Order: structure tokens, then C-alpha cells, then sequence
RNA sequence: AACCCACUCCCGUUGAAAAGGUAGGGGAUGACUUGUGGAUCGGAGUGAAAGGCUAAUCAAGCUCGGAGAUAGCUGGUUCUC
């Protein structure tokens, strides 16, 4: 039990995904928003 | 003639010049031209009226704030399997 020897259980922590970083990441360019439209823009939210 | 203007042609258009020049042209004692100082201004002023002019900016000047106004619209969005 050292400070450089303890970690969390598998699956307890994930990494978050970052849109707009290259092609190989799978979330590049549009970043999961599809193409043009209201719900592809900054503040483009449909009211409840 | 000076002075004030700006009708025509040409040149110039990266100009000598962000509106000129050479030739010609109109008024030239008058509703004339001009120096100095002053007054009126932003939905306001001034206008022998062209929506003209208010510092090369005018169907509502410039500047700083509300303010990162709003943009169902264009553009862009970065390593790997
Ligand atoms: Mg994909
Ligand atoms: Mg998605
Ligand atoms: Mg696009
Ligand atoms: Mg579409
Ligand atoms: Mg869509
Ligand atoms: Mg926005
Ligand atoms: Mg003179
Ligand atoms: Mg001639
Ligand atoms: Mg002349
Ligand atoms: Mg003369
Ligand atoms: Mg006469
Ligand atoms: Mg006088
Ligand atoms: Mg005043
Ligand atoms: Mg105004
Ligand atoms: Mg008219
Ligand atoms: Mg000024
Ligand atoms: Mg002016
Ligand atoms: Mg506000
Ligand atoms: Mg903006
Ligand atoms: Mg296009």
C-alpha cells in the first residue's frame, strides 16, 4: 500500500469524450451534432 | 481682367490630386465675393427644397456604455485503433 500503488476498481472512472479532435476519435469536425439546423449551433436548444 | 463658379471635350483612374489639369465656358455694383469673432445639432438643427448639409461619415453624426443584444443563417471545429 503505497501512494503510487493504489487505484480504483475497473469501471469506476471514465475519461469523458472531447468533440472536435481529429478524425480517429470518432467525434471530430461536427462533434456529434450532425449537419446544419437549429440543434447544431451555440445555444440551439428546443424549449421543453 | 482680378475674384466667385463649374457647361463641354480630352487626359488622368496603381492619379502630381480619396474629385485635379490644359484648352474653351458663366457671373462679374450685386438676391455679390470675402477675413475675424459669435449663435442654432442628433428624432435635433439648418435648408431660394437636391432627403441636400451638420469635420473625406447622413432616409437620422461621432464616442463610450446596456453588450459577449439577437442571428430557425453562412463559415470553422485540432491525436490513434
Ligand atoms: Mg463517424
Ligand atoms: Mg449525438
Ligand atoms: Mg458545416
Ligand atoms: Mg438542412
Ligand atoms: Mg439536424
Ligand atoms: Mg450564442
Ligand atoms: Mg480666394
Ligand atoms: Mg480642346
Ligand atoms: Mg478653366
Ligand atoms: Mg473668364
Ligand atoms: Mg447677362
Ligand atoms: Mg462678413
Ligand atoms: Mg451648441
Ligand atoms: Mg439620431
Ligand atoms: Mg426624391
Ligand atoms: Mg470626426
Ligand atoms: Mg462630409
Ligand atoms: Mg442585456
Ligand atoms: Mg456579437
Ligand atoms: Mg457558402
Amino acid at each position: 500500500m503505497q501512494l503510487n500503488d493504489l487505484r480504483s476498481a475497473p469501471g469506476a472512472r471514465r475519461e469523458k469524450h472531447r468533440p472536435g479532435r481529429g478524425i480517429g476519435s470518432g467525434l471530430g469536425k461536427t462533434g456529434g451534432r450532425g449537419h446544419k439546423g437549429l440543434t447544431s449551433r451555440s445555444g440551439g436548444k428546443v424549449a421543453p
